[PDB]
RNA sequence: GGUGCUGUUUACCAGGUCAGGUCCGAAAGGAAGCAGCCAAGGCAGCGCC
Protein backbone atom coordinates (compact mmCIF):
# COMPACT_ATOMS: atom_id res chain seq x y z
CA UNK A 1 0.00 0.00 0.00
CA UNK A 2 2.03 3.07 -1.57
CA UNK A 3 1.14 7.09 -2.20
CA UNK A 4 -0.59 5.96 -5.59
CA UNK A 5 -2.83 4.58 -3.65
CA UNK A 6 -3.83 7.11 -0.93
CA UNK A 7 -4.41 9.37 -4.27
CA UNK A 8 -6.99 6.90 -5.53
CA UNK A 9 -8.91 7.98 -1.87
CA UNK A 10 -10.29 22.28 -0.98
CA UNK A 11 -8.82 20.27 1.45
CA UNK A 12 -8.84 17.38 -1.05
CA UNK A 13 -7.85 19.39 -3.99
CA UNK A 14 -4.43 20.40 -1.90
CA UNK A 15 -3.68 16.73 -0.65
CA UNK A 16 -3.67 15.85 -4.08
CA UNK A 17 -1.42 18.66 -5.01
CA UNK A 18 1.33 17.74 -2.77
CA UNK A 19 1.20 14.00 -4.12
CA UNK A 20 1.40 15.60 -7.76
CA UNK A 21 4.37 17.17 -6.63
CA UNK A 22 6.43 14.42 -5.66
CA UNK A 23 7.74 11.49 -7.97
CA UNK A 24 7.13 8.26 -8.53
CA UNK A 25 10.45 6.81 -5.91
CA UNK A 26 8.46 9.53 -3.86
CA UNK A 27 5.14 7.85 -3.62
CA UNK A 28 6.93 4.39 -3.78
CA UNK A 29 8.48 4.83 -0.48
CA UNK A 30 7.23 8.26 1.73
CA UNK A 31 10.06 7.34 4.00
CA UNK A 32 12.77 8.29 1.81
CA UNK A 33 11.05 11.92 1.80
CA UNK A 34 12.91 13.96 4.18
CA UNK A 35 13.60 17.91 4.55
CA UNK A 36 15.03 18.78 1.47
CA UNK A 37 12.31 16.84 -0.40
CA UNK A 38 9.62 17.74 1.50
CA UNK A 39 11.10 21.53 0.37
CA UNK A 40 10.65 21.09 -3.11
CA UNK A 41 7.25 19.60 -2.88
CA UNK A 42 5.66 22.51 -0.54
CA UNK A 43 7.15 25.15 -2.98
CA UNK A 44 6.04 22.95 -5.89
CA UNK A 45 2.64 22.77 -5.01
CA UNK A 46 1.94 26.05 -3.53
CA UNK A 47 2.16 24.82 -0.02
CA UNK A 48 3.97 25.19 3.54
CA UNK A 49 6.00 21.73 4.65
CA UNK A 50 4.08 21.87 7.65
CA UNK A 51 0.86 21.16 5.06
CA UNK A 52 3.16 17.96 3.41
CA UNK A 53 3.90 17.01 6.62
CA UNK A 54 -0.11 16.83 7.45
CA UNK A 55 -0.84 14.74 4.38
CA UNK A 56 2.65 12.77 4.85
CA UNK A 57 1.38 12.36 8.90
CA UNK A 58 -2.45 10.94 7.38
CA UNK A 59 -1.09 8.35 4.73
CA UNK A 60 1.34 6.76 7.80
CA UNK A 61 -2.01 6.82 10.17
CA UNK A 62 -3.59 5.56 6.63
CA UNK A 63 -1.18 3.22 5.77
CA UNK A 64 -0.75 1.94 9.52
CA UNK A 65 -4.51 1.34 9.59
CA UNK A 66 -3.60 -1.15 6.88
CA UNK A 67 -1.35 -3.41 8.92
CA UNK A 68 -3.75 -4.33 11.28
CA UNK A 69 -5.93 -6.37 8.76
C1' G B 1 38.14 13.14 -26.71
C1' G B 2 34.58 14.68 -30.46
C1' U B 3 30.26 12.90 -33.33
C1' G B 4 25.96 9.36 -34.71
C1' C B 5 23.07 5.42 -33.10
C1' U B 6 21.07 2.28 -29.36
C1' G B 7 20.25 0.52 -24.33
C1' U B 8 20.27 2.44 -19.50
C1' U B 9 20.27 5.97 -15.77
C1' U B 10 19.38 11.11 -13.08
C1' A B 11 14.09 14.53 -6.49
C1' C B 12 15.67 19.99 -5.78
C1' C B 13 20.82 22.62 -6.60
C1' A B 14 20.55 29.67 -13.21
C1' G B 15 17.52 24.34 -19.88
C1' G B 16 12.29 24.32 -22.19
C1' U B 17 7.23 23.33 -21.50
C1' C B 18 4.63 23.14 -17.14
C1' A B 19 -1.03 19.21 -15.50
C1' G B 20 -2.26 19.73 -10.75
C1' G B 21 -1.57 23.45 -6.85
C1' U B 22 0.24 28.38 -5.39
C1' C B 23 0.95 33.89 -5.71
C1' C B 24 -0.38 39.04 -6.99
C1' G B 25 -5.08 41.55 -8.89
C1' A B 26 -12.14 44.01 -7.79
C1' A B 27 -11.38 42.38 -12.64
C1' A B 28 -9.11 42.18 -17.06
C1' G B 29 -5.21 39.62 -16.45
C1' G B 30 -0.07 38.96 -14.60
C1' A B 31 3.93 36.01 -11.80
C1' A B 32 6.90 31.95 -9.87
C1' G B 33 6.84 27.03 -10.83
C1' C B 34 6.85 20.91 -8.54
C1' A B 35 5.73 16.08 -10.98
C1' G B 36 5.55 14.59 -16.15
C1' C B 37 7.41 15.17 -20.62
C1' C B 38 11.21 17.12 -24.07
C1' A B 39 16.03 18.45 -23.66
C1' A B 40 20.65 17.89 -21.11
C1' G B 41 24.05 15.09 -18.09
C1' G B 42 26.04 10.16 -16.16
C1' C B 43 27.35 4.61 -17.29
C1' A B 44 28.09 1.72 -21.42
C1' G B 45 28.02 -0.93 -26.81
C1' C B 46 28.64 -0.28 -31.88
C1' G B 47 30.18 3.19 -36.11
C1' C B 48 32.68 7.30 -37.73
C1' C B 49 36.61 11.20 -36.96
Amino acid sequence: FDLNDFLEQKVLVRMEAIINSMTMKERAKPEIIKGSRKRRIAAGSGMQVQDVNRLLKQFDDMQRMMKKM
